[PDB]
């Protein structure tokens, strides 16, 4: 019957048809002959004011003034901004709108119910790479509100005709140093090891512990990046420890409450913002399985087996699983003695399911991206990986950008 | 453009050419990834996929451009043109099935694709002669525990006539009961198959794991029911290496997995009935089909059985439930000596095997979503290896239920 890719649910046995795809303007990396869903990094003028207009027209039907006189004067402001500059503007609700439009769109993140509740500080007036910090170090203490954590994202002002960006060079605004050995091997992150270099070459003293906190390298336009030390006092972090194991506090292992992502950019109506940190909250997974137990990041794995007194010598007495998920129980347990939001895998995929069906009715389906929904363990535990998902690429977007250096 | 290939654990790139190979569209568009659905929504074009067919198979034994070659392509040709149809030699098919497992984007035991014995049984007539070969098809491959890969390949379909089909999804399959207030008794997976069954005339019992008989279908015939020998499956009931009590839950899996209901197409040909079989991989018992909330569902029995906090999410009591649940199922098969292989060791030999079909091949066909184990992904390396999805034939597909 329906002409719309058809989505199941092999738990419930209930189907939908997802008719917000036809809305996608962008191609993604899939082809008749070939599916890349599981790739990492798929590979203006009169092409402006069409995405201009096609954003002005989003933001209208979202306040329901589409086809009125408001509509159509902001559409002939839009293209006589364009005409005479090569660029525009957005209004301050405008810019809220896409921030909020951008997250609700983003098919990699499984913490969408939310989507409506992010506080979005303007910073497009800032001219120097010291006015960035500032700005940084109020969204970081905005947003950590001491452990009751808060979604927040901070828009620098947009890409421009010529003019060099605005750019964090950390990949987040919190990020352990990571320090390449004689041996070859890595103390810290190994996640890190090319920004902690740079954070060298540009002239930070380097530590030499497993939680060195990085300073930010920012840059503004036209200017070598700048290299900022954060406040301790801003970095809330959270020590781990079990809720039975007595010697896993023992381990020193820790890590920071605020995931705040700084290398994105922000694409609104074809306007680009190269320079917009936004923050929320940790799922408990991405500590506890891929940051910690990674073999290419902490890799913590064998010592907490070991600790455990798992035979660690065969696959089959499951000594990997057992003790990821007590570094996972660890993880929560101490987020949740410390009072430090954190959401766990079973919780944030039942809401997911909700926010599922939350835009089926508000906008006929929703674009999600199945092997980054599914959290990396448990996974048919969950409810997500019962129910098929369609992946697209939708504007307002969050993108990835090449590294500045 | 050919597709570069990242594994990000070790940094490595590959670039997959084998895909250009693919003559089969799968469901996505440059609009949409449609790559997490589980189903899909004339003489001229037989003969160019028999011809292609052929000519993988004299490549396969180094005859290409031979007068062996030269003449089977005009024989194919003749018989084509002549009657619609043709059909293979048993050297072709044994190659066939060896190529449609081998392809199967699905399958992360395909390291082991070489190894297949293939039962001719084109030579079948009558659902009795079905149930014949497939008995012979189990015993051989259960092996009393040293579980041997098989497929059996029952006649061809033809455009005149109905197909042979086995009705059951699986040779062994566990009834489920359908209860006057909707709930289930037994595996849920197996309502209807089982609601069939009766219907054809079978006694039903009334536990949680009564082997199924088997409905088999010769062309245009209703399908007739046969009661599997006792002795011909072999079960291993579940017990915990050091928890006790988990032998009173009374569960128990079968051996092997036999999968009777998908269509195996060679060169154009279609094989409507044609059962394989290997071994279980550990998570397919212990996550899957144990601990879906849609199958047997014991996550909450077990862990009211550990003393674990259900009240909450956070207590992570259904990750620890889950872990013992599959350790039971490893422990259990090791004691009973059938083979099974744990998600660990069977993700490594598909790395070796994504290994070695680079080399042979340029590439590999893997679905990325089926690949990487229910519990415990990115514990595995196939987690942070991506993977290209596309079909090749010969080919193993899905195919409509016959009732
Ligand atoms: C409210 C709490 C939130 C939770 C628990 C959450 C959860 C997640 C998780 C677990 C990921 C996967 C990250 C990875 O595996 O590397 C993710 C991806 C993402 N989320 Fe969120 N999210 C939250 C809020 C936000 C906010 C506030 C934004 C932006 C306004 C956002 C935008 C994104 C984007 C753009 C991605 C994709 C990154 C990529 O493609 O590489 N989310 N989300
Ligand atoms: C040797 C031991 C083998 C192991 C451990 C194994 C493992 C698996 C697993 C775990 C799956 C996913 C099944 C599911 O989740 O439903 C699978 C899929 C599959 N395997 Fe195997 N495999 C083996 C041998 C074989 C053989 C002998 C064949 C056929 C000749 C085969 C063909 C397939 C096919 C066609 C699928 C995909 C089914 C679908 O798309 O629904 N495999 N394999
Ligand atoms: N909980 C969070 N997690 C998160 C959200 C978005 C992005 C990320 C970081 N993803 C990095 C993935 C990655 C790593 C290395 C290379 C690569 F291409 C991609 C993490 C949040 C961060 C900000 C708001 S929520
Ligand atoms: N270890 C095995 N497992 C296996 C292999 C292939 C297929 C299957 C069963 N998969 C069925 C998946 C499925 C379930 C419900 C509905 C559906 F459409 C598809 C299981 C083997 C079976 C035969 C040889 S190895
Ligand atoms: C190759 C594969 O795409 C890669 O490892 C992906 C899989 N799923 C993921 N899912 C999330 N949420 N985050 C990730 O980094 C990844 N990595
Ligand atoms: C919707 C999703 O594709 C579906 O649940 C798939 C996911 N991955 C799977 N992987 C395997 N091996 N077997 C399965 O049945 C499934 N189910
Ligand atoms: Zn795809």
């Amino acid at each position: 019957g329906p002409k719309f890719p058809r989505v199941k649910n092999w738990e419930l046995g209930s189907i939908t048809y997802d008719t917000l795809c036809a809305q996608s303007q962008q191609d993604g990396p899939c082809t008749p002959r070939r599916c890349l869903g599981s790739l990492v990094l798929p590979r203006p003028a009169e092409q402006l004011l069409s995405q201009a207009r096609d954003f002005i027209n989003q933001y209208y039907s979202s306040i329901k003034r589409s086809g009125s006189q408001a509509h159509e004067e902001r559409l002939q402001e839009v293209e006589a901004e364009v005409a005479s500059t090569g660029t525009y503007h957005l209004r301050e609700s405008e810019l809220v709108f896409g921030a909020k439009q951008a997250w609700r769109n983003a098919p990699r993140c499984v913490g969408r119910i939310q989507w409506g509740k992010l506080q979005v500080f303007d910073a497009r007036d800032c001219s120097s790479a010291q006015e960035m910090f500032t700005y940084i170090c109020n969204h970081i203490k905005y947003a950590t509100n001491r452990g009751n954590l808060r979604s927040a994202i901070t828009v620098f002002p947009q890409r421009a005709p010529g003019r060099g960006d605005f750019r964090i060079w950390n990949s987040q605004l919190v990020r352990y140093a990571g320090y390449r050995q004689q041996d070859g091997s890595v103390r810290g992150d190994p996640a890190n090891v090319e920004i902690t270099e740079l954070c060298i070459q540009h002239g930070w003293t380097p530590g030499n512990g497993r939680f060195d906190v990085l300073p930010l390298l920012l840059q503004a336009p036209d200017e070598a990046p700048e290299l900022f030390v954060l406040p301790p006092e801003l970095v809330l972090e959270v020590p781990l420890e079990h809720p039975t194991l007595e010697w896993f506090a023992a381990l020193g292992l820790r890590w920071y409450a605020l995931p705040a992502v700084s290398n994105m950019l922000l694409e609104i109506g074809g306007l680009e913002f190269s320079a917009a940190p936004f923050s929320g909250w940790y799922m408990s997974t991405e500590i506890g399985t891929r940051n910690l137990c990674d073999p290419h990041r902490y890799n913590i794995l064998e010592d907490v087996a070991v600790c455990m007194d798992l035979d660690t010598r065969t696959t089959s007495s499951l000594w990997k699983d057992k003790a990821a998920v007590e570094i996972n129980l660890a993880v929560l347990h101490s987020f949740q003695l410390a009072k430090v939001t954190i959401v766990d895998h079973h919780a944030a995929t039942v809401s997911f399911m909700k926010h599922l069906d939350n835009e089926q009715k508000a906008r006929g389906g929703c674009p999600a991206d199945w092997a980054w929904i599914v959290p990396p363990i448990s996974g048919s535990l969950t409810p997500v990986f019962h129910q098929e998902m369609v992946n697209y690429i939708l504007s307002p977007a969050f993108r990835y950008q090449p590294d500045p250096w």
